[PDB]
């Protein structure tokens, strides 16, 4: 494993609080406190993107690279961005675009090259619609962007690919253009490739306004308007009591992906009815795969041939769910949160007071509205059983980690911020509070057994910046941070031997290093067959610590044994420390990233 020096180049010196990567379109998602994007080529130095797209600057662009399934969930200061488009592509330039409050807001459409060029074709090459309102302004914007790129087109077209036109046109022009295109494409019912584009634009126009959003027509014997169907969500929402789920290949998700709608009724239990020609079919069967059956009874469906005409797959169908604003003020601070490596559970901890979790498998619906009593005796009972005053609950983060009487409870801790004088002595103790996930058909949320942090861990009041389960999934790794050799750590075991889930009754070992000054700020855990050559030739992971002096220490977490030491390099031209600040595991590259505040890069072969 040779190591060589090649060179360095400034990449990012704007500061970093969280790290992420974008593996879909090979355009690195930059996490910045402002939202600006800067990309510089290293080998040739050619510019790939020259555009400062900022619809509403000042928002924290926080996205986390979930490498379990290689998906990134972008989160802004307002809502949660589940950008699941066709083939699961993501958006980079919309890092500062937020849901609108009025029609006066500035929106950055920033469509990719595909749909932007499709609009260009439908406006000049395919169809000529120059007589509509706002056509001149949009064409002028597109040609202005093209002319701006034309100077850099002599090198590459990626400038036009990413330095897109600032599509901040007023919503009235876009509304008029969308209405004209939809009318033209629906009066003759022509299924050209521009039909999905027109449908998507009209869907945005009719859904992004909560005031103009109609209701859902759910219920037998009730009619549904034909205008809202340009999204498949209406069809997918009717699969409430489908009784053929127990079929072999008629699983809920694949069958709903096909694009049918079923009214719950005793008649027509397995009756089939599609949309292409409204043919009355029968005999839904376990071996009757929905896509295969759709091709069998309707080969003219555009899904069969792959044409882009009224194509709304499951990802596009379920990626149009609306969002609601939790609070108008949000006076509660934002300190630390994360989603972990568990994409199945959506973890966007809104520490503003209200946290609602919607299951990905099921459809989004209104669930519950309530207010919390300020005199709950459960916490006081827990405190008293361990051994003037106003106690209130502030919901900060919900975390679900996994490998009745009592009710199933989970080690979900919250950041209690209450100050007491230190006759009383100020002490902080984590607590576990859970709501009623589902009735087990007593009082829901009864704690089974709580795991207490070690004495030294509570002594320094370390806060869990993030939670990351171990690779094997048996043991739990807890992240720690310190606000401005190992340190203070936690080590316990959970029992998974009995048929019913239980918990261990005795700690095994507690790691207490008498060196709190150099507490680990961040760390990663890797299987025993990645890092070391001996390990490669051969489950708790590998513990590598970083020192302020720049020395690199390689230790094996299995035995806490020091393996090798590497001296820090020397900065060129200046004596300032060339420290590595970025450390994150990217499944796209599988390398240990290292970006410096001074603007230098190094590669470890």
């Amino acid at each position: 494993w040779l190591v060589l020096r090649d060179g360095c180049m400034h990449c990012d010196a704007d500061g970093l609080h969280s790290l992420s990567y974008h593996p879909a379109l090979n355009a690195i998602l930059a996490v910045t406190s402002r939202g600006t994007i800067k990309v510089i080529d290293g080998t040739s130095g050619a510019t790939l993107q020259a555009s400062a797209l900022s619809a509403k600057p000042g928002g924290q662009v926080k996205c986390q690279y979930i490498s379990a399934v290689d998906k990134v969930i972008f989160v802004d200061d307002y809502a949660v961005g589940c950008r699941k488009d066709l083939n699961g592509i993501l958006l980079l330039d919309t890092a500062l675009q937020t849901p609108v409050s009025k029609q006066d807001d500035v929106v950055q459409l920033e469509l990719p090259v595909t749909e932007a060029q499709q609009l260009l074709s439908a406006c000049l090459e395919k169809v000529d619609i120059s007589s509509t309102e706002g056509y001149d302004l949009f064409i002028t914007q597109l040609k202005d962007g093209l002319k701006n790129t034309s100077h850099e087109t002599a090198a590459n077209h990626k400038v036009a690919k990413w330095a897109t036109v600032t599509f901040h046109l007023p919503h009235h022009v876009l509304k008029s253009i969308a209405s004209a295109i939809v009318n033209e494409l629906k009066k003759i019912n022509q299924n050209v490739a521009a039909l999905p584009v027109a449908s998507s634009v009209m869907d945005r126009l009719s859904y992004l306004l909560p005031s103009a959003r109609p209701e859902l027509g759910v219920g037998p014997g009730r009619s549904v308007d034909r205008s809202l169907m340009y999204s498949e969500a209406n069809r997918r929402e009717t699969f409430t009591s489908w009784p053929h789920v127990g079929y072999r290949w008629a699983q809920p998700d694949p069958m709903a992906q096909a694009g049918f709608y079923h009214q719950p009724a005793s008649s027509g239990d397995d009756r089939a009815m599609c949309f292409t020609c409204s043919v009355c079919l029968v005999c839904w069967e376990p071996t009757d795969e929905p896509w295969s059956e759709h091709e069998r009874h309707s080969p003219n469906c555009p899904f069969v041939k792959g044409e882009h005409t009224q194509n709304v797959p499951l990802s596009v169908t379920l990626a149009t769910s609306p969002a609601q604003f939790p609070c108008t003020d949000g006076t509660d601070r934002i300190s630390c949160f994360g989603s972990g490596s568990c994409p199945h559970f959506l973890a966007a901890a809104t520490k503003r007071g209200k946290i609602c979790i919607w299951d990905v498998s099921k459809l989004m619906k209104v669930h519950l509205k309530f207010e919390i009593n300020a005199y709950d005796p459960a916490i006081v009972q827990q405190l008293i059983l361990s051994g003037a005053m106003e106690v209130s609950l502030d919901i900060t983060a919900l975390s679900i980690l996994q490998q009745n009487i009592p009710f199933p409870c989970l080690l979900a801790g919250g950041l209690l911020t209450y100050k007491s004088p230190a006759p009383l002595v100020r002490r902080t103790l984590p607590v576990l509070l859970l709501y009623s996930i589902k009735e087990s058909d007593p009082k829901p949320g009864t704690l089974v057994q709580c795991l207490r942090l070690p004495k030294f861990a509570e002594e320094e009041n370390l806060c869990i910046d993030s939670i990351t389960p171990c690779a094997d999934g048996i043991h739990l790794l807890v992240g720690l941070r310190t606000c401005p050799s190992g340190g203070y750590l936690v080590l316990y075991k959970m029992n998974y031997a009995t048929r019913i889930v239980t918990l261990e009754e005795e700690p095994i070992k507690i790691q207490h290093i008498k060196d709190p000054q150099d507490t680990i700020t961040s760390l990663i855990l890797l299987p025993p067959d990645i890092l070391d050559n001996r390990e490669d030739d051969c489950t708790l992971g590998h513990l590598v610590i970083t020192t302020q002096g720049g020395y690199v220490k390689i230790l094996d977490l299995s035995n806490f044994e020091i393996l090798a030491k590497v001296e820090p390099p020397k900065k060129e031209g200046t004596e300032e420390q060339d420290t590595f600040v970025s450390v994150i595991y990217c499944s796209g590259t599988d390398r240990l990233c290292a970006c410096t505040k001074g603007g230098e890069l190094h590669f470890l072969q």
